[PDB]
């Protein structure tokens, strides 16, 4: 993930 999912993953970056 990196911008369309990494944001959702961003919680766990």
């Amino acid at each position: 993930a990196l911008w369309k999912t990494l944001l959702k993953k961003v919680l766990k970056a």
